[PDB]
């Protein structure tokens, strides 16, 4: 909301390397095809870890998604920061990591692409 969506849609180039925005109808809206992650379309307040399509979620993001963990952005913009990080507080398990564990550099991209993603990623 506060941030630069189109600040984002350029900041999502980071993002489509492994996710993809392709809505219900199969248009795509961002990134080509990667597989890597899960489709982003929809994931504005969406349970974490429950994409129907996606087959390679850790159990970290199963269990926080089972704990209560639906996307906002506060918690989108930390997660993004760190994941594991955010995994263990999340989740309580001080073991757990994620499919991936890289840090986001930028904490101001990751306002943005949630400002592009609650402009295109929306599911009615
Ligand atoms: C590949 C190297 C990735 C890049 C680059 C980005 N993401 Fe990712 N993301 C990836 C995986 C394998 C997963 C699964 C995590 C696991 O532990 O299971 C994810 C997950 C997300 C999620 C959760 C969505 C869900 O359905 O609940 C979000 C919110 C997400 N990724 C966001 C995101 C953004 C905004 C990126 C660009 C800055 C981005 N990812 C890059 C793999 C990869």
């Amino acid at each position: 909301q506060e941030g630069d969506p189109e600040a984002g849609a350029k900041a999502f180039n980071q993002c489509q390397t492994c996710h993809v925005i392709v809505d219900d109808s199969g248009t795509t809206i961002a990134g080509r095809n990667a597989k890597t992650g899960p489709n982003l379309y929809g994931v504005v307040g969406r349970t974490a870890g429950t994409q129907a399509d996606f087959k390679g979620y850790g159990e970290g993001m199963k269990e926080a998604g089972a704990k209560g963990l639906a996307w906002d952005e506060e918690h989108f913009v930390q997660y993004v920061q760190d994941p594991t990080k955010f995994l263990k507080e999340y989740t309580g398990d001080a073991k757990a990591k994620g499919k991936m564990t890289f840090k986001l550099k930028k904490e101001a991209d990751a306002h943005n692409i949630w400002a592009y993603l609650q402009q295109v990623a929306v599911r009615p």
